[PDB]
């Protein structure tokens, strides 16, 4: 739109999850989600510090890092860290889960100068979190607070990073339920405005046109998108939030998925054996009612394969989205999955909205 | 054999997990070892305190718990707490976890009498961890210091613990390959004799008859076996344990399969699909040489089927028995699972031993 980033930005690299113990919960993930065991770094690569596995589907990238005893790195220092991701750190990242539970400590997105986005990000307002580092002489890595202690983490290129060891042959089952990249990332905050004056400050994100206020800001090309939401006290679901997950955090990743029927059959199949759940479906009426709204886009067939798997639709002008949403990833009532298809505008970022007519038609 | 039980033991009731986030763990776990979902404590039942999810096989019984944010029951006391394991304690979980990682916190136990159990244990000796208290007027939990951070647990009866909810419809899919109950559970310790000495001097366990020593204490029925391990120095795998546990814990857990075959195919099938990895399979040779100690009791049929599937096979006199470990269950290299079936002595405990012989076999 206006088009004023302050750095280049590409597009969403990764999300990274900070766990207690991150083997089970990236094989929790990988079997529920359908992505593939691509790469990791721990102690049999020679990383001292912390386990960190990466999972991919498409283009997705989810990183699982938990810290190790801090014992046997004890005899390290920064300048002779065995850790791939320099950022981390024990204190940190036992604080963080002890205080939010499972959740997502950064979101990394590429940019053209990892360097030159933090210094810009930070002249601008940005709280530094971590200073550029450059690993391997090949990719550089630095971090910013986005809200809560969710960070922004920016990654530039000269697969994964440095330090970490692709994994080989049946290590790596190819899983795969049709996710194919990140659509965007939503964060609660207690007040929505100097958290948009904040983050529009200093990435130079433009704004993308009950009991909540949001509000969209994205890149250039709007393919990385920021969503954040606030409550509206007189219970918000978004007060619920803050209270369990002790502050702002990540509510939700929408996943986008390239046939939506296809993910939806594979991730249900396995709710029950160690995937995840979803709410529960719209009522029938809700599919009476679709095919007065997006009778032209979607066949009465398709329609009812919607019905039959519980997806919700929903539509703007150029386009239409088909999306649903699991139950919380982990123990408490927080961070949340959205899997999302979009329909038309030939494909530009947003196409169709986010579903807030679905707030609305759900009820009724 | 002596017979020498202080207090009346019946058997093992089930192995509580402290994890970080219960749900992915418990639903990792659910799926990777064909357990049932049977029942929750948690927000939905009332629970302000922790999230607790039980997993069931047959017999066996595994309890998977995260602590809530303090901040939701805050306003509580002991005497109104709405917690359903009263031993609970988010201080303790917390530093339990962030010292040890995902791990065993209690091995429980179903006595005559919970209340007796552990005033005859403190008598005894036995360091208390939590007191006696009645449950409903229906179920007496206490429990006492094992090792480490690991407490034994006592269990009366005048399904699980009151305050759980049983798992209904859906919610609860019927998985189950074959796994039937707790044979044993191992614990690593950096002396054995003090160990020994001090948990067999409260309980009356009797002793049940490279790198480590080791030592297994048993009930009267010999139903109930906790072994114990220390290492060897002049690198122990015990050792090895100790650093990155941070201390003394729960090293393995040995799950009895009624037919291990079938559990290993289903098991192996899900390894690379967020279930659980074997330990690289013995060689060929293995196979040849096992033909020739067990060629009586296994067919060439039984011990092909034993190659494909990676089993181990050992024996003693009146049994021999079939087992197989897992990779560690969590990020670091500490607890890992070992599925077992025993042939012979009709069925009395450790029929077989517990593969002692698979040590040096293995070697060759
Ligand atoms: C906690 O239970 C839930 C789950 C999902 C929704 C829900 C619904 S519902 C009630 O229909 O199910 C519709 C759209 C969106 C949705 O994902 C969204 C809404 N606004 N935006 C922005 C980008 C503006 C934050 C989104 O990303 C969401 C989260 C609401 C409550
Ligand atoms: C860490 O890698 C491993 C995995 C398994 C074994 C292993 C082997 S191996 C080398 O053949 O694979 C054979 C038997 C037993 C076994 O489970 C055991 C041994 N003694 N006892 C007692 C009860 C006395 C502690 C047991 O419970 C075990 C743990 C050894 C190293
Ligand atoms: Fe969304
Ligand atoms: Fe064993």
């Amino acid at each position: 739109n206006p088009k004023s980033d302050k750095f280049k930005v590409k597009r969403f690299h990764h999300i990274e999850f900070w766990c207690g113990d991150a083997t089970n919960v990236a094989r929790r993930f990988s079997w529920g989600l359908g992505m593939r065991f691509s790469a990791k770094s721990d102690l049999s690569t020679g990383n001292m510090v912390h386990a960190s596995y990466l999972l991919t589907s498409g283009d997705l990238r989810f990183l699982f890092t938990a810290p190790y005893s801090p014992s046997l790195s004890a005899g390290e220092i920064k300048p002779t860290t065995t850790a791939s991701i320099p950022s981390f750190d024990h204190g940190s990242c036992r604080s963080f889960f002890s205080s939010h539970g499972l959740g997502v400590r950064a979101v990394a997105i590429e940019v053209e100068d990892a360097e030159s986005a933090f210094s810009i990000s930070v002249a601008n307002g940005a709280i530094p979190s971590s200073p550029p580092i450059v690993l391997n002489e090949a990719v550089t890595i630095a971090e910013v607070k986005l809200y809560g202690d969710v960070v922004l983490r920016y990654v530039s290129y000269k697969e994964f990073l440095p330090g970490f060891e692709r994994v080989e042959d049946a290590s790596s089952f190819p899983l795969d339920y049709g996710i194919r990249r990140l659509d965007h990332a939503v964060g609660n905050v207690p007040e929505l405005g100097p958290a948009l004056t904040y983050v529009a400050g200093f990435t130079g994100f433009h704004q993308f046109a009950s009991g909540l206020n949001s509000a969209v800001l994205a890149s250039n090309d709007e393919m990385v998108l920021l969503p954040i939401n606030e409550p509206v006290h007189g219970k918000s679901q978004i007060q619920t939030y803050l209270e369990h997950n002790e502050g702002a955090g990540l509510q939700h990743l929408a996943l986008m998925s390239e046939d939506i029927f296809r993910t939806l059959r594979e991730m249900r199949k396995r709710s029950s054996i160690g995937g995840f759940d979803f709410m529960p479906s719209p009522p029938p009426t809700y599919y009476q009612n679709l095919k007065k709204r997006v009778g032209d886009v979607l066949s009465d067939d398709q329609i009812k394969e919607c019905e039959e798997l519980g997806i919700l639709v929903d539509r703007d002008d150029q386009g239409t989205l088909l999306q649903i949403f699991t139950k919380p990833l982990g123990d408490r009532p927080t961070i949340f999955i959205e899997i999302i298809q979009r329909v038309g505008c030939m494909q530009s970022g947003g196409c169709g909205g986010f579903g807030k007519g679905n707030f609305s038609e759900l009820f009724k």
